[PDB]
């Protein structure tokens, strides 16, 4: 028996449905997720589109950049599968969490404007300065990679100074005892710890006492591990 962990579907229920589509997001919620994580970028016409990659090559085989096409053009090319942040909000209840990963600084102002009306959002990015500069007064979470945090000491200083709502850490961070200690110190201050992108239930069991949330492709699995 364990304490409760927020389960977010990584690009929706992406193990079973096409990542970052309305279907994937709706299916994550149907499967009992507390919410979803998704990725945002700008189209040519300056609209907020949901796409992890900057182009359509990996998922559609099309050498077309998101920023080079209008929303209408993108929908035509993907036969309607690509969606906008606006459309996600229309299809996911505001009792559910949406973790919006900002992939492009230039999308930030448009994302903030559309988000004004909507609660239960967490903005995240590997661009920590962007969050600190433009996302004050919202819930934001630092995404941590091998380089961006600088030194552990500098990262601790930053988190103390800026008070992010959450820290979104790779699950591999829990392999080092000092990292575990640092994260415990953050949590004791009320910072919410999410791990990503975790699909392995054994690793989850080992670390779940240390975390507040999990970002996973395997939504039903992790919901049933509650
Ligand atoms: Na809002």
């Amino acid at each position: 028996h364990h304490h409760h962990v927020i389960v977010l579907g990584h690009r929706g229920y992406s193990a079973k449905y096409l990542e970052n589509t309305l279907e994937a997001f709706m299916k994550a919620i149907e499967a009992g997720a507390n919410g979803v994580e998704l990725d945002v970028r700008l189209s040519k016409d300056g609209k907020v589109v949901v796409s992890h990659d900057e182009d359509l090559k990996r998922l559609f085989g099309l050498d077309v950049k998101i920023r080079d096409a209008t929303v209408s053009e993108l929908k035509e090319l993907t036969d309607g599968k690509i969606t906008t942040l606006k459309e996600v909000f229309e299809n996911v209840s505001d009792d559910k969490i949406i973790n919006i990963e900002i992939k492009e600084r230039e999308a930030a102002d448009a994302v903030l404007e559309i988000s004004k009306k909507r609660k239960n959002l967490i903005f995240s990015s590997f661009d920590l300065d962007l969050l600190d500069e433009k996302f004050k007064g919202t819930k934001y979470g630092y995404l941590i990679d091998e380089e961006n945090y600088g030194s552990i000491e500098n990262f601790v200083e930053r988190v103390e100074k800026e008070r992010p709502y959450s820290l979104h850490v790779p699950y591999q961070a829990f392999e080092l005892e000092y990292a575990v200690e640092v994260l415990r110190s953050f949590r004791k201050k009320g910072i919410v710890i999410f791990v990503w992108t975790l699909n392995d239930p054994e690793i989850y069991r080992k670390i779940r006492r240390e975390i507040d949330g999990v970002i996973t492709d395997e939504v039903e699995l992790f919901v049933k591990l509650r």
